[PDB]
């Protein structure tokens, strides 16, 4: 299954156009993203089942297909490419920073750095989540950008790196929500970056120290996780910070953030 | 004014009693406190000129006047005796994390003591009531709600541990945000800048200070935050702890099965926990 937020509404990717959620179900579920995921097993057993009406033209502008999380995990020091971390490392980026993938991001000041990442949104939450069953409570995964401004990121005592990564449109999820049905490895996606079309990210994330299913569990032994809950699930090596010579995003540079199998946009950066 | 979460419903406080916001409003605000605070000018508006029935008792589970903020701050090192006590150095700019929403409850009876080092940290908590991107801070007072008890349990292991050390999953254990009993608005405090507060565990105060002595106060908390976030009505700010954490402490003394700990703000409310394990 695929979803889109087209101008704040859910829709199910059917073919190739798409289908207004609440439209379709006179109004019982959605037309709320968000909404969707605290009816997520009503909503998939309707939407496997139900008879849909024939797909619209997919118009309008790109939402996140999780716009309004409760909570937000966002993991640090999560890839292979030492002695690795005993546990995930984990921030937030506030829930303010998270757009659709929307054509143009603001640079501030300082050294804004990319960050290619598998997003995960939740379906079902809970404590304790078994570690071997994770990817069921798992509603799908998107493309993330976690972009950070590595200056305020990194300096004072004990650098705590949420508000670096949390400026307007630091979090860009999307462009769709797409079920674990439809990946052929959940656990091995080919993701990557490119700076105005030159490979600066390129990995797959067999490569994460914490896989998604451990990410979960992990979390959950701590905080209770809810549908709609959104994890960032971490960047593999590649990033400006650690160029020689450190490179960093300019006014004019086009980003464009891939996944295989699961989607891409491009941005471009302005002052 | 003051507002109290009673089973999940905002009651205003009336007198020695409540009254149910949204019952005494024919459901134009309430019954969830989020509501409230989007639409808190109107919401005050109709309090000021409302016909409200007689007041009832207080009862039920106290929830957290804010129990499901869209975001949450809450700052580190705030109070110079507590910076030096941490072993870290002196911030020139608030040192922010979160504590997870699934963490925040009212002053419930008992708190589940995790393993490791569960220490304690009074706060004052801030709600807002308006929110903005590049709010200034000789307005900001003006975008708040109102203010409230907190707790900033903090299991110290897990916070500390590892490679860049993050600290907000560390202070999300279930029940380590409390917040309550009541909200309190800004006209009640005879200087909101200067708040006393203090904790005590088995009756021995363990911390007492003034919010006059945070390093960063709360208009310029707010005023910095919105400079890269846009706060929300009835976001939650944990405006830092002073000095006199178990961690600061020699010899360090976290706590035990059986403490119980009352955390209180004169003038505004207190509350006390009781801690337990597992075992
Ligand atoms: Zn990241
Ligand atoms: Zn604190």
């Amino acid at each position: 299954m695929r979803l889109i937020n087209l101008d704040g509404r859910i829709h199910l990717v059917t073919g190739d156009g798409v289908v207004d959620v609440a439209k379709a179900s006179e109004q019982r579920f959605g037309p709320d993203p968000q909404d969707l995921y605290q009816h997520w097993d009503a909503f998939q057993e309707w939407a496997r089942t139900a008879a849909l009406p024939a797909p619209s033209a997919r118009v309008g502008t790109i939402g996140s297909p999780a716009p309004l999380p409760r909570q937000v995990f966002a993991v640090g020091l999560n890839y292979d490419d030492l002695s690795k971390p005993e546990h995930p490392v984990i921030f937030t980026k506030f829930v303010s920073s998270i757009t659709g993938p929307v054509e143009t991001v603001q640079l501030p000041a300082g050294s804004v750095d990319w960050e290619v990442e598998l997003v995960v949104v939740m379906g079902r939450g809970g404590r304790n989540i078994p570690e071997d069953r994770a990817w069921e409570f798992v509603a799908g995964v998107s493309v993330g950008q976690d972009l950070s401004e590595r200056d305020l990121q990194l300096a004072g005592p004990a650098p705590q790196f949420s508000l670096a990564k949390s400026h307007a449109g630091f979090s860009p999820i999307g462009p769709e929500l797409v079920t674990v049905d439809e990946l052929p490895d959940p656990d091995d996606l080919e993701l990557g970056a490119e700076i105005n079309g030159e490979t600066v990210q390129h990995s797959r994330t067999s490569q994460l120290i914490f896989p998604v299913s451990n990410l979960i569990a992990y979390l959950s032994d701590t905080v209770e996780l809810y549908p709609g809950d959104v994890i960032f699930t971490g960047t593999p090596s590649g990033v400006g910070m650690g160029r020689n010579p450190k490179r960093f995003l300019a006014p004019g540079d086009e980003l464009r953030t891939y996944i295989t199998g699961v989607g891409e946009f491009t941005q471009r950066f302005v002052t």
